[PDB]
């Protein structure tokens, strides 16, 4: 028992990752068969930045102007094309370490494996969740735009992400792996709000099952609610609506607990409208949303 | 910028797990070189934990009796030995995927990343800290013994811990690679009492550092302390005494932010004496204590 923010272990993406320099811009590539995918703002000077022209910048570029190094040896880049803000590097060599993957878009409130990389070299693996407002609040310095970001769905590497960039506010924003943004967001360095954040309501009845099933019960009451009267509540306190796709995919923590998803609603609608009144929820002191309900039922049955 | 809770990156470590069987026990080893470290109890049978003499029950045993699987391929057990609570069998075969290595005994405070597995197959990676009472607040599931605690420290991995048990608080105990239990644990199924818990004040030190580096400043205030007068005050709310020696490993911290560490003391005795009335640090409601001051300082300044 116990219940932690996990990653999936990160080998199968460790094996993957290469730092790609051009000019004096060096980020981080994932080099899968014979192609390195990257952020294609590595073709730009910090000018370039303020207003580019992606098409013409990268038309005065060679193949020879990008050094693409797998740990110590180097790549040779034999072909460059661009998809949407990604670049894709055809190089003389198919990565061995080439695990099984597929390239997949995350939806709002879905969670996964950051690989933080600087230079090619992962440093730290972190589980966050994409914001409703299509941001991730990541841990990310300097040199990290390249990392990327998966789910391990039993031995295939489903990659969900490309590091971009840090909104003002300190939270983060990049790309699909065919190279769309999550949001409203564009590769150049102009004013461009996030959407106000909500909270994931479905994360937070995911977590609450958690707390359930590791004996943390004090939240449990005798109401239950409407799926219309919890969504007023939830709409008021900056809660996502909960939708019935929300609860069918709730169903098994509910089949495990037998706590029927709007008692659990009911739970919750008292805990936003009285606080917690200095109480704690699997240590906590704020109510989680970075959980799905399919990482409560992995971490809570154990898959590997 | 941001600060998340990140782990190390797990591909050195989840190319060294087995899965070791003996009767009708599975749990997983640590293959390094050309042995396998796994939790003496692999031998017990449910009776036997009540109160086992685990040299008669060793001496019992053949090399045939033990079952090491390296993913699919059998190894073959040409050897036993005990060392205090690990069994050590040896094979017929080196791991070729060992990576660089060596076996340490962290401190109460100093912090891990846990490869959680179950039948040798790595299924999740997280961060925690040994607390003050030789106790973790891990994630662990039936079959999770014998997964381990890690560092890697430029390239060596360094190993910490291995997992033998959970308390009925649900907090975790196990041992050194040498075998010999954090804490005043023995592994045997009786009542045995963790220490009281305390907060780690050195981790929490180093957080409202991690804090500052990200913009939050609030909780700075005009006052300063003493060590002893600050260490008054940690000891009324149960956290650790803070030594000399902390407030020298905060020093690096002290010198990038420019606020010495006994100024810092001074927001933190605010905090504890006042609560934070309603406000959040890094987006949490309570003080965080899973980071070392080189946590922060790694994190930070991003080494790979
Ligand atoms: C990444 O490319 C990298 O690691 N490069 C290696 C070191 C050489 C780097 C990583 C930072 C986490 N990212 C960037 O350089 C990106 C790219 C994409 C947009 C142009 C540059 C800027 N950038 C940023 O992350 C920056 N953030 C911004 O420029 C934001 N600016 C504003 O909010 C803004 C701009 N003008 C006026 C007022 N406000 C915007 C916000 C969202 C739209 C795009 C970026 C910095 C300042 C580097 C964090
Ligand atoms: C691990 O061996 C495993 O994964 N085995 C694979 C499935 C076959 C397993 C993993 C659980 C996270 N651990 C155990 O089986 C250990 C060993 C070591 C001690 C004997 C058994 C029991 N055990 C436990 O983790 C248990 N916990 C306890 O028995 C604790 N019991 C008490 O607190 C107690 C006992 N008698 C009276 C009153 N209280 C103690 C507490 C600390 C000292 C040692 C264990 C369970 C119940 C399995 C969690």
């Amino acid at each position: 028992s116990g219940f932690r923010k996990m990653a999936f272990p990160s080998g199968k993406v460790e094996g993957c990752m290469v730092q790609v320099t051009c000019g004096t811009t060096t980020l981080n590539g994932l080099w899968l068969d014979d192609v390195v995918y990257c952020p294609r703002h590595v073709i730009c000077t910090s000018e370039d930045m303020l207003n580019p022209n992606y098409e013409d910048l990268l038309i005065r570029k060679s193949n020879h102007n990008f050094l693409v190094q797998a740990g110590n040896v180097q790549l040779r880049v034999i072909g460059h094309s661009m998809q949407n803000c990604v670049l894709k590097l055809k190089v003389d060599t198919a990565n061995p370490k080439t695990p099984k993957y597929k390239f997949v878009r995350i939806q709002p409130g879905q969670t996964f494996s950051v690989l933080a990389c600087y230079n090619g070299s992962p440093s730290g693996v972190y589980q966050c969740a994409m914001r409703p407002n299509f941001t991730i609040k990541g841990s990310f310095l300097n040199g990290s735009c390249g990392s990327v970001g998966f789910n391990i769905d039993y031995d295939c590497v489903s990659f969900c992400y490309m590091h971009h960039m840090e909104l003002p506010t300190g939270v983060h924003a990049g790309t699909d792996l065919e190279g769309n943004f999550y949001g409203p967001f564009v590769d150049r360095q102009t004013a461009q709000a996030a959407g106000t954040d909500t909270t994931i309501t479905v994360n937070v009845l995911a977590w609450l099952y958690a707390a359930v099933i590791n004996g943390d019960r004090w939240f449990l009451n005798r109401f239950t609610t409407t799926l219309n009267d919890f969504n007023l509540v939830a709409m008021k306190y900056n809660y996502e609506p909960l939708t019935q796709d929300h609860v069918d995919i709730l169903g098994p923590l509910s089949a495990q607990t037998g706590i029927a998803v709007l008692d659990m609603c009911a739970s919750l609608k008292e805990l936003l409208q009285n606080g917690m009144n200095g109480r704690t929820i699997l240590g906590s002191a704020l109510l989680e949303d970075e959980f799905t309900p399919f990482d409560v039922v992995r971490q809570c049955s154990g898959v590997t």
